[PDB]
């Protein structure tokens, strides 16, 4: 009931009593682990209200009082008599960062408390959508100077008015099938890519083109919109050594802002939420440029190299990855935008744990997302045990849109 | 019920039926995943279920389920359980349990040759001098001249837990480390506290970088012995690297043999906790762990230094840089040598290939994915991107306490 986690490497232990807490389900049962998995009313409402409200108070140290006490009457008022209810600017903002204090697969959780909120529930139509993103976008790329922020449409009502932004990132590049059968551009994005065009896109069908905005407000049809170019601020990608790098073309793009999860605070549903951060090294030049099914240039590179690819024992794979990875990561630092090491954020995420385990008695951690995708054992995390398990409020997944939309 | 795994790579889904025949724990709950957690006298009450859990497995596998050798062997169990409080496994069944432990070691990357291994029964052992000569024969065969063969030797089981047979040693082959007066640590830092045991024992230390550190015994629960593996046992490999010349000057070296002795192997519900199991390096044991780790030889810095890498921001990757030339060199080094080794990209290519099979064929592979990803380069193996279900079997090889924080000693 009382649990300890050992970091291995320093001999470290710590006790995780948050996990008591802990209100929803893991996929994991006593019979059987599944944390490699990548995703396993009225009545119903009011304890959820309550739940949340409760901490709130306690956060802002007047658990019990009246503020409290009338907070929760009030909301409870509002519940028996709209079937919803509203959270105060406050709360909601309470709520968004504690979302995020609970991402268990974010290793960048050390940033939490300094969180941008941009309320849009005032926001109606896509165009208004359009308008939020945009200053979302603007503020939180600030010339380079990357800041964390999430901005947030109105809630969910009869599941019939929902707000979504179809894209899965704000900004991401279009990916197209080629007659030769191969692939142009970000494979990943080839079904969105599809839909946009279907829905009007003028795609130019080049190799890096930002994709369209795909916005539904109040459950109405989803329309396009081009990000202001001006606004995506995109970084070439060269190498500090290998003047040939710039050649192989490659550019990526400075925010990371992701769109499509459904942020739930307090029983309510925010199914638009973008929000945005800065990107770590790893997960542009690891799995953006070198996954299989992604722009995949490690051939390529390692061709450039001259390496031996005659036999895998040569670890020319793994030579051409840190050679890309050194090259994003020098790209950013030259163009002066922000950027995190994976050595670093891992142990920014260590220092950050710790201080969890000190100050709330506990860290929600997926140690099969917290450890980067190259180098793991050389950073702290891989030898921190890590418990896992879901607290509100949360980022949660979401059915992606055209599957669900009514048109 | 059925369950999906996925690859994210592939779009390769499967489906897992064979977790329905798992028993024990895996230390989740429906409100927590200790996934990444490292660590989660017997009476014939509960004995003979797992005898005869046993033995109906062992059957179906020989297609004699429901066999008059099969009924007749489930009696011959019985009796001789609440006649004796245990029972003896005949050499098929012992074998058929080694594999099959092995088969479902789910943090097992190596699986795939999971048929292939030999057994050597050592339950006649009834000294640590027979223990010696067991473990020096099992060390010479599975050696074989650098042309590695994977077996086990498995010494009797426990009976009153009181005449454990243990061997000490976490590995039957690994280096000493000796922690200095001024706080640093001579040799292989993971072995400071079993090197000290076995001096106290009377272990004269050599006390070098790379001293082989000597096998202590304990044989039915008496005081444990020490023996010096014979050196022309003992198979090592200098390191060097293909393109840098300096990297012989580092002066390193290691054994060819990875060769696990502090497991417990659980067949039948019958413990056997001595049962030293041996096969050949994957690459990043030594190169990433071994040498790399922090807690251990921490090379990273000086190879980093020698290649002039710029070390003053970890943002140049010089650590990755460094980390990748070492594991260039411990392959090289290997099969230069003629000495059986895999890199991290074909064994984890295999072991996918393994695994899908277990699937088509057995229902599924349990599978500690935190443990499968090697520790370098994670996402370019094909693993990374496989969705992978943990769960427990038996026959298995379980942790268990090490022998001297619950030894009664002797004199
Ligand atoms: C500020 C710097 C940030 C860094 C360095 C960072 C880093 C990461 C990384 C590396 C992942 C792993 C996902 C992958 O590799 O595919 C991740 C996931 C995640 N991050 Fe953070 N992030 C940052 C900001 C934020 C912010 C501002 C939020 C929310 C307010 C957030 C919420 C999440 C969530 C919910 C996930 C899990 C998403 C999923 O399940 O796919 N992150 N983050
Ligand atoms: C033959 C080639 C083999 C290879 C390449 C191999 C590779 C590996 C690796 C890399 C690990 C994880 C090690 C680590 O944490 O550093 C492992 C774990 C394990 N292997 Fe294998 N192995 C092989 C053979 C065997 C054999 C013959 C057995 C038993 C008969 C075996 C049983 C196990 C067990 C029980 C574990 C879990 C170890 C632990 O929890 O500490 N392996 N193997
Ligand atoms: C804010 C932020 C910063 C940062 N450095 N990295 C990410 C991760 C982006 C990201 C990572 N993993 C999965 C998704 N998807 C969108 C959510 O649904 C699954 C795919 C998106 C987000
Ligand atoms: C047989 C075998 C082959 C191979 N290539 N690699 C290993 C490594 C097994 C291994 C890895 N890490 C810790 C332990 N220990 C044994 C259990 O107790 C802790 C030490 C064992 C074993
Ligand atoms: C905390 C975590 O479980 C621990 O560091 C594990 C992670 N994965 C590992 N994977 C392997 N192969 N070997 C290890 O020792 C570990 N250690
Ligand atoms: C199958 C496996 O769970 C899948 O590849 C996961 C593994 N770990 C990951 N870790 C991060 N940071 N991001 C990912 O997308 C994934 N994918
Ligand atoms: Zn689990």
């Amino acid at each position: 009931r009382f649990l300890k986690v050992k970091n291995w490497e320093t001999d470290v232990v710590l006790t995780d009593t948050l996990h008591l807490k802990s209100t929803l389900e893991t996929g994991c049962t006593e019979h059987i682990c599944m944390g490699s998995i990548m995703l396993p009313t009225k009545d119903q409402l009011f304890p959820l209200a309550k739940e949340f409200l409760d901490q709130y108070y306690s956060s802002i140290k007047r658990f019990g009082s009246k503020a409290h006490m009338d907070r929760l009457e009030e909301v409870n008022k509002e519940i028996e008599s709209t079937s919803t209810y509203q959270l105060k600017d406050t709360e909601l903002i309470y709520g968004a960062k504690h979302a995020w204090r609970n991402a268990s697969r974010c290793v960048g959780r050390i940033q939490w408390s300094k969180l941008q909120v941009f309320d849009a529930r005032d926001c109606t139509t896509a165009h208004g959508m359009f308008n939020y993103i945009c200053n979302h976008v603007k503020y939180a790329t600030n010339k380079g100077n990357l800041r964390s922020a999430i901005t947030i449409f109105p809630q969910r009502t009869d599941g019939k008015h929902d707000f979504r932004v179809w894209n899965s990132q704000l900004i991401r590049y279009a990916g197209y099938k080629q007659p030769d059968g191969s692939t142009l551009g970000d494979p990943a994005n080839v079904q969105f890519t599809e839909i946009c065009i279907q829905q009007g896109w003028k795609a130019p069908r080049g190799r890096f083109d930002v994709l369209p905005l795909l916005l539904q407000a109040n459950g109405n049809d989803p329309e396009l919109f081009q990000i202001p170019p001006e606004l995506v601020l995109e970084v070439p990608i060269r190498h500090p050594k290998f003047d040939w790098f710039k050649d192989l073309g490659l550019k990526w793009y400075g925010l990371p802002a992701v769109s499509n999860m459904l942020l739930e605070i307090g029983g309510l549903e925010f199914s638009a939420c973008p929000f945005s951060g800065w990107y770590m090294g790893t997960e542009i030049g690891v799995r953006d440029y070198c996954d299989n099914s992604r722009y995949n240039i490690l051939e390529e590179v390692a061709k450039k190299m001259d390496l031996d690819m005659r036999k895998t024992s040569s670890l020319w794979k793994d030579q051409a990855l840190v050679e890309i990875n050194i090259a994003v990561l020098y790209s950013f630092q030259s163009d002066k935008v922000t950027i995190v090491d994976h050595h670093s954020a891992t142990e920014s995420f260590i220092k950050h744990m710790e201080n969890e385990y000190r100050c709330r008695g506990g860290c929600p951690a997926d140690w099969v997302w917290i450890v980067p995708p190259m180098s793991g054992s050389i950073t702290p995390v891989f030898h921190q045990e890590m418990l896992n398990y879901r607290l509100t409020p949360s980022f949660e997944y979401q059915p992606d849109p055209w599957n669900t939309h009514v048109w």
